[PDB]
Formats: C-alpha cells, sequence, structure tokens
C-alpha cells in the first residue's frame, strides 16, 4: 500500500518505531514534509470500508529511505530508516491512533518489500526519542 516517492530524508523528525529483523534491531523514523503529497482525503469510517476490500487499497505516498546504522541510547547498533509522509496528514495521524497505526503497518511493510526483510510486527512506539539518529 505503499506509493514510494523519491525523497532525500530527512524531512521534520516525527516519531520513532522499534522493531527488528532476524538479524538486529530496526527503528523506522516517520517523519515529515510538505514534499509529499498526501494521500486521498477521506473520513475515518471510508477508510474502514476500503480495508475491508483491499488490505492494501489505501495508498499513502511515502519515502522509503536507505538504511543508516545507528548506535541506540545504550550504545549498540541498530539500523534505521526514514519514512516520510505529508505534513498535513502527519498531523491528522495525531490525532488518530487507528490512522497512526495504519500507517505504520504500511511503512513496515514498505520496507519488507523494498529491502527483502522481514520485520517483528510487534512493534514498539519509543518515549525518549522522536528520531533513531542525527
Amino acid at each position: 500500500a505503499a506509493l514510494e516517492v523519491l525523497f532525500q530524508g530527512p524531512g521534520q523528525p516525527g516519531f520513532c518505531i522499534k522493531t527488528n529483523s532476524s538479524e538486529g534491531k530496526v527503528f523506522i523514523n516517520i517523519c515529515h514534509s510538505p514534499s509529499i503529497p498526501p494521500p486521498a482525503d477521506v473520513t475515518e469510517e471510508e477508510l474502514l470500508q476500503m480495508l475491508e476490500e483491499d488490505q492494501a487499497g489505501f495508498r499513502i505516498p511515502m519515502s522509503l529511505g536507505e538504511p543508516h546504522a545507528e548506535l541506540d541510547a545504550k550504545g549498540q547498533g541498530c539500523t534505521a530508516y526514514d519514512v516520510a509522509v505529508n505534513s498535513d496528514f502527519y498531523r491528522r495521524m495525531q490525532n488518530s491512533d487507528f490512522l497512526r497505526e495504519l500507517v505504520i503497518t504500511i511503512a513496515r511493510e514498505g520496507l519488507e518489500d523494498k529491502y527483502n526483510l522481514q520485520l517483528n510486527p510487534e512493534w514498539r512506539m519509543m518515549k525518549n526519542r522522536p528520531f533513531m539518529g542525527s
């Protein structure tokens, strides 16, 4: 459901999602920029029905950044990927847990497809960091 656009990141830091592959820790930096087009403007109700009809029916424009190696708060190596969405859409995500978690799934699956990874679906929001890296 990710519609990939090429965007040399990062935009503005947003929030940071911790997951992992079979080989190590992976962080998804959800960022935003006015450069990234928004998805179609729909209500939460209309969105729910689209997912019933197509698991990937709601296409979201986003960048899928190249991996960069970083050190976590404990000084250990990890991978970060910068994933940027539209700024106005990001504000909408801030006000909807359902919308935010949908976008996180689409970003995770987008990265899985692009980099041939299996990423743990049991992700967690980082509380001490909006962004892994500089």
